[PDB]
Formats: structure tokens, sequence, C-alpha cells
């Protein structure tokens, strides 16, 4: 059609779209397969058609450098546009250009490392709450799903971490905090609505003047509702650690608006839920099969904290094996699968035309489990991370967290959250493989990078 030549003038390989829909039909096998199967027969630079729109895929470290991070002000600055976005465009996620780069200088001091640590104490408080939630679990001699107690975990996370609300959402759950934000699960952007509006990016305007949110409009309405009162609460209660506050109080002293406010507390709950809990499933599916790894996780995290003592910013970023395990995990499961910057004008990179408008995307999948770079990349082998290796990555092959000033602004906060998971359960149960579980765990089809089955494994106390 129009635009489906553009990569032919350029003479860049790639899968000869149908007209009307690009490649899509290709995404059969998911997002991750497809990306796989090009990196194979095309090597390191093609490109492929989502519908109209032009994608090209780059895998050079100084190709992926220049556009993540070098020419990221000038050129690559902005993501595609996934959907009706609402109120919700005020998102640091889904903001654009001045926008973006506002919003996140008036964010980036609410992760600060100095910040994260006056956050330690409260997180360790539903570690505990965790486990007593596992040892009934564990007391019932039955698997227990993992989504669903790490669920019930990240959820306890976000609530007390953006707001001051404590609650114990795995045996109350019935709060309105836990009701509503229970929904804010990940875009499968592979499902009839996204496929749909991929192939059809004229419907996206439609969708927003039918103020149809790609958010649930109930959820949005009453966290825009709680924290109106919050707000009023602290105010005429003064007494703070909570993106809230941290928030509340740089509004003081451009700005932040208060509908901006609300946005940007969202987006912390659709970027905590569903992607904490999911890693930290494919963290324990890993220490199972491999019991090993769970061993000498669990020797070191008595070795740092004997007697089963609580974890410390100060001790956990001392724990060297753990660290491991989390970005090994993270390497064969990089959740985001794709990271994609929008050519905003006509530059060249490492000798190659970028016309305007077409999608620039990094397959981080791919990549992972690229055999270039990686030796028996399909095997889980935590060693690849060990001191001596940890600087032979290139770190614009692996990036879980993206990379540039537009990667992940929570990246140590999510790391934290998860290992301080991890040391007060693994300090307290073993977890073994039982008859339900997929040993060779088969991934999604869909847009999503989560398991076939949900991970069910068997917990005992030690
Ligand atoms: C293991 C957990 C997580 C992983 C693997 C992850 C991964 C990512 C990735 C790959 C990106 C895109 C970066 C890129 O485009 O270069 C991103 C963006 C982002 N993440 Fe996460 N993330 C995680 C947890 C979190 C958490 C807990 C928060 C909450 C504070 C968060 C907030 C954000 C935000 C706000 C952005 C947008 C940053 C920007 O556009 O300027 N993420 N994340
Ligand atoms: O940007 C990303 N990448 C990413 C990262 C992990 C998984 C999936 C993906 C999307 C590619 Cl399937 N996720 C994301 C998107 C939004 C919103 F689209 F709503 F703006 C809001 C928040 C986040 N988030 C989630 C975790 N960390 C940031």
């Amino acid at each position: 059609t129009h635009s489906h030549g553009l990569f032919k003038k350029l003479g860049i390989p790639g899968p000869t779209p149908l007209p009307f829909l690009g490649n899509i039909l290709s995404y059969h096998k998911g997002f991750c397969m497809f990306d796989m199967e090009c990196h194979k027969k095309y090597g390191k630079v093609w490109g492929f058609y989502d519908g109209q729109q032009p994608v090209l895929a780059i895998t050079d470290p100084d190709m992926i450098k220049t556009v993540l991070v070098k020419e990221c002000y000038s050129v690559f600055t902005n993501r595609r546009p996934f959907g009706p976005v609402g109120f919700m465009k005020s998102a640091i996620s889904i903001a654009e250009d001045e926008e973006w780069k506002r919003l996140r200088s008036l964010l980036s001091p609410t992760f600060t490392s100095g910040k994260l640590k006056e956050m330690v104490p409260i997180i360790a408080q539903y570690g505990d709450v965790l486990v007593r939630n596992l040892r009934r679990e564990a007391e019932t001699g039955k698997p227990v799903t993992l989504k669903d107690v790490f669920g019930a975990y990240s959820m306890d996370v976000i609530t007390s971490t953006s707001f001051g609300v404590n609650i114990d959402s795995l045996n109350n759950p019935q709060d309105p905090f836990v009701e509503n934000t229970k929904k804010l699960l990940r875009f499968d952007f592979l499902d009839p609505f996204f496929l749909s509006i991929t192939v059809f990016p004229f419907l996206i305007p439609i969708l927003e003047v039918l103020n149809i949110c790609v958010f649930p409009r109930e959820v949005t309405n009453f966290l825009r509702k709680s924290v109106k009162r919050m707000k009023e609460s602290r105010l005429e209660d003064t007494q703070r650690v909570d993106f809230l506050q941290l928030m509340i109080d740089s509004q003081n002293s451009k700005a932040l608006s208060d509908l901006e406010l609300v946005a940007q507390s969202i987006i912390f709950i659709f970027a905590g839920y569903e992607t904490t809990s999911s890693v930290l499933s494919f963290i324990m599916y890993e220490l199972a099969t491999h019991p090993d790894v769970q061993q000498k996780l669990q020797e070191e995290i008595d070795a740092v904290l004997p007697n089963k003592a609580p974890p410390t910013y100060d001790t956990v970023l001392q724990m060297e094996y753990l660290d491991m395990v989390v970005n090994e995990t993270l390497r064969l499961f990089p959740i985001a699968m794709r990271l994609e910057r929008v050519c905003k004008k006509d530059v060249e990179i490492n000798g190659m035309f970028i016309p305007k408008g077409v999608v620039v995307m990094i397959p981080s999948y791919a990549l992972h489990r690229d055999p270039k770079y990686w030796t028996e990349p399909e095997k889980f082998l935590p060693e690849r991370f060990s001191k001596k290796n940890k600087d032979n990555i290139d770190p614009y092959i692996y990036t879980p967290f993206g990379s540039g000033p537009r990667n992940c602004i929570g990246m140590r906060f999510a790391l934290m959250n998860m290992k301080l998971a991890l040391i007060r359960v693994l300090q307290n149960f073993s977890f073994k493989p039982c008859k339900e579980t997929q040993i060779p765990l088969k991934l999604s089809l869909g847009g999503l990078l989560q398991p076939e089955k949900p991970v069910v494994l068997k917990v005992e106390s030690r």
C-alpha cells in the first residue's frame, strides 16, 4: 500500500507485508517468538509493518546506544502511542517531549537512593505479612500459585508506598483500594482491542471523543477522588515517605498540577502491581528447578542476616548472589520484551538513514537469548553475573530496564522491593516443584511475557 515500500527503498530486509495488515499475522507466535526468528533470518537490522506503521529493528550495541542515550533528547524522545489515553496523557510514561522532560525532572528526586532507603522499613512490614499468608498456604499441604501470593504482596507494597493505606490484601479483599487496583493489569497488545488500533490508528482519536479510556474509567475516577481526600486529610491532619507526599511537598517548591499528580500516582500502581509479581513468580520458578541456586542463595541470606535477621538497604546491596539471581531471571524473562522510540526527524545513525515517523525498536527478548553474546542461552545459569563476568556483558544488549534518560525511573525501587521479598521468604521457606508445575515452562503467545500456566509450587517450612 502507501507506506509499505519504505523499507524497500532503503535496502532493508524483512518479511513481506500484506496490504492493510503489514506483518501483524506474524504475531501468531507472539512478540518474542517473532523477534527471535527475524533476528535469525535477517541478521542485525531488519524491519516490518504494524499495519501501516513501519518498525525498524536494531541490534548493534552502538546503534542502540545512539537511539536510547546519545540522540535521545534530539530525535528518539518518545514512544509509540498505544491507544486512547484520556486524562492520563499527563503520565510520565505517556507524556512526550517537553511535558515528559518537565515531568521527569519533577519526579526524579522521588526515586533517589536516599528516598529509597527511607522506604525500606515500610516495605519490610509486608514481607512479614507475606510470610504469614505463606505459612498457612504451606501448612495446607497443597501447591500454591505464586502470582496470587506475590500479587497480594506487590499490592500491599504499592498501597503503602504510593499512599498511607496499610492493608492485608490477601486476607481483606474488600477494601476499595485493593478492589479497583487489582484491575490495573498489563496491556495485552495482541488482544482484539490493541491489534485493531495498531492496524487502525485512525480509530484512536475516535475512541478519545467517546471518552473510552484505555484504563478502566471506574478505577481512574475513584483514584482521582481517593487522592483528593487523602490530600485534604493530611492537610487538616498535619503530622513522611509516600510517593503522594513526595509529590505534594514538591508542588509547593515548572509546577506539577493536581490532575498530573493523580496520573503519576496511577502510573506507579500500573507499573508496579502486575510487573513485580510476575518477575517474583519467574524468579521462584527458577529457584525450584535449580535447587543449587536456591541453596547458595539461602546460605548467603543467612550469612549476611543470621538468625533470619531483618534486611536493610545496606545489607540488601551487600548480597551478591541475590543480585545475580534477579539479573539472570530478567535476562531470560524481560517483561518489556521490546524497547521502542519514535524517530522525530530525518537522522542518520551509525551509517543508517532513519526517516521521520519510523518506530525504532530494540528486541530485548531476542538479544537476551541471542547466542552471539550468551553461551547456552536457554539454560538458567546465574553465574553470568558474577563480579568477574559482570563487566563482560554489553549494557546495550542486556536491557531489562531500558537505558538512557527514558529508562525505568523506578528501577532501584523495583529491585529493592523484589529483593526484600526474596530475602524474607527464602530465609523462612523452601520451594519444591510439585506435579502441577510445568517443567518446560511455556511462555504465552500473546502480548505479555507471562507463563502459559500459572506457576504453582510446593512450599515447606524450614
Ligand atoms: C522488575 C520490575 C520492572 C521492570 C523490569 C521495568 C521495566 C521497565 C522498562 C523496560 C521501561 C521502559 C524504559 C525504556 O523505554 O527505555 C520502564 C519504564 C518505566 N517504569 Fe518500569 N519496570 C519495572 C518496575 C517499575 C516500577 C515498580 C515502577 C514504579 C515507580 C516503574 C515505573 C516506570 C516508569 C515511570 C517508566 C517510564 C519512564 C519514562 O518514560 O521516563 N517501573 N520500566
Ligand atoms: O513502558 C512500559 N514498558 C513495559 C515494562 C514492563 C512490562 C511491559 C511493558 C510495556 C511493553 Cl508490553 N510499561 C508501562 C507502560 C505504562 C503505560 F503504557 F500505561 F503508560 C505504564 C507503566 C509501565 N511500566 C510497567 C513497568 N514499568 C513501567
